[PDB]
C-alpha cells in the first residue's frame, strides 16, 4: 500500500521497508562544490542504437516504458561501471509544479521532473538475481527543466491518454531513447539504492549534469495521470518523488573538471 500521499508516503515507507533508513539510500542532494573530480572515471558508453522498446506501462506510481532485455541490444558501460548493463526499462518522476518533481537535487535545487534509465548487470543472469548484488544495478539519471519541448518526448506524451490508471498499458514499439539525451554526457556518480520500494541498495547511480529541457505542455500532460485505477476517484500521478536522503559515508565523484 505505499505510495506518496501522507498516510503511505516516503516518511512511512521504513515500517515495512526498514532499508528505508539504510547505508546507501538514495537519492540524494549534489553538493557541487564538494563533489570531486576523478580523472579515473571514464567516458560514459551509453549504445542504445538497437534497443527494443515493448511497451508503456502505468504501475500506479509512474509509467514504464519496458523495453526487451532478452540480448545486449541496448546497453550502458563505461564511466564507473564494471562490465556491461542492459536497459531494463525508463520512467520519470515529477512534481505538481514546475519547482519540484526531481529526486536527486543539485545544491538543494530541485527540478521540474528527473528521468531514470534503469540497467541490469549481465553478469547476474536476471534483472531479479541483479537485485540481489550491490552492484546488480545502474540507473541513469536526467533532470528536466521547463523551456523549449523535448521533440524525442513527444511519442512519449501522446501515448498517455491511453494509459490513464493504474494497470493500463499500450503497446509502445519503435522509441528510440536516444531522443532523451542532453548533448553532454558529463556526470555525478555514487552508490545508492532504488527510490521507491523495496528500496534495495544495488545501484551505481550516474546522474547527469546537463538537463534536457521539455515543455509546459509535456510535464502539463505527465500531471493529467492518475494514480488510481479506473473506476476510482481520480487522484491526479503528480509528486511521486522521494526526497534526498543522508549522504552518511559517500562521496559523490564528479566525472568532469
Ligand atoms: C524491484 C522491482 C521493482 N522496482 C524496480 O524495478 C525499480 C527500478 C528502478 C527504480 S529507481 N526510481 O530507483 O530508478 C526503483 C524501482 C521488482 N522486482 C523484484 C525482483 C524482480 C523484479
Ligand atoms: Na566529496
Ligand atoms: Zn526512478
Amino acid at each position: 500500500h505505499w505510495g506518496y500521499g501522507k498516510h503511505n508516503g516516503p516518511e512511512h515507507w521504513h515500517k515495512d521497508f526498514p532499508i528505508a533508513k539504510g547505508e546507501r539510500q538514495s537519492p540524494v542532494d549534489i553538493d557541487t562544490h564538494t563533489a570531486k573530480y576523478d580523472p579515473s572515471l571514464k567516458p560514459l558508453s551509453v549504445s542504445y542504437d538497437q534497443a527494443t522498446s515493448l511497451r508503456i506501462l502505468n504501475n500506479g506510481h509512474a509509467f514504464n516504458v519496458e523495453f526487451d532485455d532478452s540480448q545486449d541490444k541496448a546497453v550502458l558501460k563505461g564511466g564507473p561501471l564494471d562490465g556491461t548493463y542492459r536497459l531494463i526499462q525508463f520512467h520519470f518522476h515529477w512534481g505538481s509544479l514546475d519547482g519540484q518533481g526531481s529526486e536527486h537535487t543539485v545544491d538543494k535545487k530541485k527540478y521540474a521532473a528527473e528521468l531514470h534509465l534503469v540497467h541490469w548487470n549481465t553478469k547476474y543472469g536476471d534483472f531479479g538475481k541483479a537485485v540481489q548484488q550491490p552492484d546488480g544495478l545502474a540507473v541513469l539519471g536526467i533532470f528536466l527543466k521547463v523551456g523549449s519541448a523535448k521533440p524525442g518526448l513527444q511519442k512519449v506524451v501522446d501515448v498517455l491518454d491511453s494509459i490513464k490508471t493504474k494497470g493500463k498499458s499500450a503497446d509502445f514499439t519503435n522509441f528510440d531513447p536516444r531522443g532523451l539525451l542532453p548533448e553532454s554526457l558529463d556526470y555525478w556518480t555514487y552508490p545508492g539504492s532504488l527510490t521507491t520500494p523495496p528500496l534495495l541498495e544495488c545501484v551505481t547511480w550516474i546522474v547527469l549534469k546537463e538537463p534536457i529541457s521539455v515543455s509546459s505542455e509535456q510535464v502539463l500532460k505527465f500531471r493529467k495521470l492518475n494514480f488510481n485505477g479506473e473506476g476510482e476517484p481520480e487522484e491526479l500521478m503528480v509528486d511521486n518523488w522521494r526526497p534526498a536522503q543522508p549522504l552518511k559515508n559517500r562521496q559523490i565523484k564528479a566525472s568532469f573538471k
